[PDB]
């Protein structure tokens, strides 16, 4: 569905056609005015930083395993004349319809006997999956994979690609897969019996020379080298492929450019008349084009086992049966067409949709990660409560697409209650300690990071034990339409730290909440604060990232007692476009405005402009 | 974006359509008369300045890297024919105080002395020919027989920029594409070599009109605004800006012409930027000298325009300097305390002072650069009146030529009812 | 006094020269002013006891 995705993207955001993708790795966010104030008995120091860029790193890589599953029938795009009132095939109507048809008067009978079984199996969703990745490999096929190149890097814990993904060898995208042709036979309107577990597809006039090359590899094995998002593993959808085209099928070219693809499309849909069956393969490609890169070095559970991406099984009796579809389709919604009109306009916006759905979603899953399970609407059943219609299994687009309805906070409908896609919820279910793997830097790591071992020289394999999962992405297209006080996403903010003259600096903060703001706003002044637990006797710095600078309460690593001993002649100063705080003494009072936004996108350490109409 | 560029330019000013350019440097300013008057303890004194000249200096010099990219370099093209007689000298003065002194040797090496026709030695791209019947190149469409002039400008616009000389319109950019399919009716002739500046024109017009690509011209006509001209720093620590170099093709409708048809979709006011420039193709100048002192004046506190004009639009640096009197390490933060005439050394510069003073936008908005009309400092109470615009280049009076520009300009409405706010 | 400016103030006026300076050292700070024309030089830290 392009429009409910379409919704998802900011007021000030105004997207153009063509974006020159040339890497595997880009920083999507927006330039903002903040206009920082310290307020103190001594006196007020003003600050402001005219460009100040929040970022998230969204790469091209990510494990995932396709398995074939069963799902529902999609019963658009058959004719009117054979449903009833209710909106079901009576049988009756169907065997009217064949006899009044230019079908051969011998096979009538036979053809009619089987109607109850084939008729029903209609769900084209996997072709078509499989038919946009094609697409965009060779679009964007330029784009390169090192084997040690660096995942994370916070400057203690590093993380390499080799750690992540083993069995895995240095390639470019259009270099990863080497896909074999399935047979691509012309069915015989003469058949005596329809043979099932061979799907028929119907075709307009001649199938082309490049036509016959995109299909015999779209319903192939994908066996990928590199870990690429569009080029992940899937399953033989099947073996053979019949095609009711009078005009005889030309024998495979072997080569074709993208533009061909966008060819074989608008003609497969326009002649089945599987429309809403392309909508559903748009929201399934939509999650699984672009995985975001962790946040935090502990953010890393979330992408440690591969997630199952739900194909539903290759099946279509159009072939057998031409008579039934016509001019005059059968469709719920008379917006049913909008979906490719769209992506044939603009097939490069789907990159800005993606982003936009992964960003609404590991927002979502951050601050429901922090619910305890004696509750109402909890980790286990958040999908159930929310869910107002019969899918087959809730898994799939219907988690992903509840979790953007509480993001956004409106009512999200679909035709037909499909359960195809990625399940993101897969480590945060299991509720078990997950250990991910980290090559260490300094020496002076596992006070920090809660490691497995409390002395480790440089260049170590060490392991950290992640309990309770951060958030993976900080939210910046959804920044303050729907704000709450975790994240504290607000345009205006300020923290009151009370001390008196007679405390030599040290401030305690038995406040959780006003220890986090004050961590946060000390961070955009530039200012790296290092705060002591009294309790365990652990360390927090509020510098823990480089892309948002931003300070979540997750960064503790530790839920426990609130007892946070800072140091304030122990702050310095990091970064340029920065207030000082020489020497306080009474309140302290911060404060800050952000005015204006401006869309801003980098790639290779460049500026990446939109270009086009 | 014609109509939001020409309202940044001063109301008393209402340039003429032709500029005939000669230099690599142009000062604009005005003639203003100030009428002060003084009163303190000992008494009063009344004076009047009959004639006082306030202006910038800009320049065609900026070292820069790289349907919207295709017409971005189809203009550069247009321009370097044009003006393509102005000398770069690389032993000339870019800055010149008294006390320090910047030449172009330094802020520029990798440079040799070269015209602006005599920078660019372009190579040319194949322009195939698309047969109907055909079931990373991109396809356009064309008007009738595409000429043996047109072939050779979509060749060069495609091919990569490797220039000599650091010139603002001559920059390197990277290479478009390797092919460029045309389907034309009628076939293609053979590539000429040599073209005019008006070839060019003609060449611009017809892609437009053929491929309906109205809004990706609007684009490459802002995108040139920013880089045609450049910043001559204010004072020698301006200079800062410009030491690091600052960074700068698809279509689908030759396979597909169905999709584009009489009923296009589009604002109401989606041709006027087109119609703008192939009237007044020399506006362009007035247009980029509005933008970029727009943008370098409230960095001193790119569309920093809006907080200028206040409308809703829709580590310390080495700066490389030469020493011509003794007493220089004075005035200037030099790491050198003791120097002599001749020698090269080096100036710190911690915070960015502003490399332009307001001169276009003077009073739209005054901020405490003091830059008002009547004002009484406390005493000391000054009017300015009688503003008029005067251009010098070359230490000599740059005239206006041709006529007087008539408006062009479109209503919200052509014929529609409801405003679908969108 | 404007950024452009490296700290370095001329004051035209007498008056508010005398102000500037005065209240200077009530804020306990020793300014040494140079005069343009002459070349001698005054310092705000000329008495121990007003």
């Amino acid at each position: 569905m392009s429009s409910l995705l379409n919704s998802l993207l900011p007021e000030y955001f105004k997207p153009k056609t063509n974006l020159n993708i040339n890497s595997s790795r880009v920083q999507y966010g927006f330039n903002a005015r903040i206009d920082m104030q310290y307020e103190d008995d001594s006196g007020t120091r003003k600050g402001s930083r005219p460009n100040a860029f929040m970022s998230n790193t969204v790469a091209f890589i990510g494990n995932y395993e396709g398995i074939i599953v069963d799902d529902i029938p999609i019963l658009d795009g058959l004719r009117a004349d054979i449903f009833d009132t209710h909106g079901d095939l009576d049988m009756g109507l169907v065997e009217d319809a064949l006899s009044k048809s230019t079908m051969i008067r011998r096979n009538v009978p036979t053809y009619t006997a089987y109607a109850s079984e084939l008729l029903y199996k209609r769900n084209l969703t996997s072709l078509f999956y499989n038919m946009l990745r094609l697409y965009y490999i060779k679009k964007w096929g330029s784009i390169k994979y090192e084997k040690d190149a660096i995942f994370y890097d916070n400057g203690h814990a590093c993380l390499l690609n080799r750690q992540l993904f083993p069995k895995s060898r240095d390639a470019s995208l259009e270099s990863s897969l080497s896909l074999p042709e399935a047979e691509i036979a012309m069915l015989d309107p003469g058949l005596e019996f329809p043979e099932e577990d061979v799907p028929a597809i119907l075709w307009h006039g001649r199938v082309s020379s490049r036509a016959t090359c995109i299909l015999g590899q779209a319903c192939s094995e994908f066996a990928p080298l590199a870990p690429f998002s569009i080029a992940h593993y899937s399953p033989q959808l099947t073996r053979k492929l019949f095609v009711n085209a009078p005009a005889g099928i030309e024998p495979s070219s072997g080569r074709y450019t993208h533009e061909d693809v966008k060819d074989a499309i608008t003609i497969l849909v326009s002649a089945n008349q599987a429309y809403t069956d392309f909508e559903a393969a748009y929201l399934m490609l939509a999650q699984t084009l672009v995985s975001p890169v962790p946040r935090t070095a502990e953010a890393s559970a979330w992408f440690i086992n591969a997630g199952m991406v739900n194909m539903p099984t290759l099946s279509c009796a159009n072939g057998y049966y031409p008579a039934l579809t016509n001019v005059n389709p059968y469709h719920r919604l008379d917006t049913w067409k909008d979906t490719l009109n769209h992506w044939v306009a603009y097939p490069d916006m789907l990159f800005y949709h993606s982003v936009a759905m992964i960003e609404s979603c590991y927002v979502e899953l951050g601050n429901v990660a922090r619910v305890s399970d004696s509750d109402a609407i909890n980790k286990y059943t958040f999908t159930e409560l929310s869910v107002q219609g019969r899918p087959v299994m809730n898994r799939g687009i219907i988690v992903d697409l509840t979790l953007v309805a509480m993001r956004t906070g409106r009512e999200i409908s679909l035709p037909y209650p499909v359960s195809c896609g990625l399940t993101r919820t897969d480590a945060l279910l299991q509720g078990t300690e997950i250990h991910v793997p980290v090559v260490v830097k300094d020496i002076d790591m596992p006070q920090y990071y809660n490691a497995i071992d409390k002395d480790v020289i440089e260049g170590q394999e060490t392991v950290i034990k992640v309990k309770q999962l951060p958030p993976a992405m900080y939210p910046i297209y959804t920044y303050g339409i729907n704000t709450t006080e975790f994240y504290s996403d607000h345009f205006e903010d300020q923290v009151q730290v009370e001390m008196a003259p007679i405390d030599n600096g040290k401030a305690v903060f038995n406040d959780a909440r006003k220890f986090s703001k004050f961590m946060s706003i000390m961070r955009m002044m530039g200012n790296d604060v290092t705060a002591t637990d009294l309790v365990t006797g652990r360390k927090v710095s509020n510098w823990a990232d480089n892309s948002s600078g931003r300070f979540l309460y997750t960064d503790v690593k530790y839920e426990g007692q609130t007892a946070f001993l800072v140091d304030m002649d122990t702050v310095k100063a990091r970064d340029h476009c920065w207030v000082s705080i020489v020497d306080p003494n009474g309140t302290m009072n911060l404060s800050y405005k952000m005015t204006n936004f401006r869309a801003a996108m980098f790639s290779r350490n460049k500026p990446l402009y939109m270009t086009g109409g």
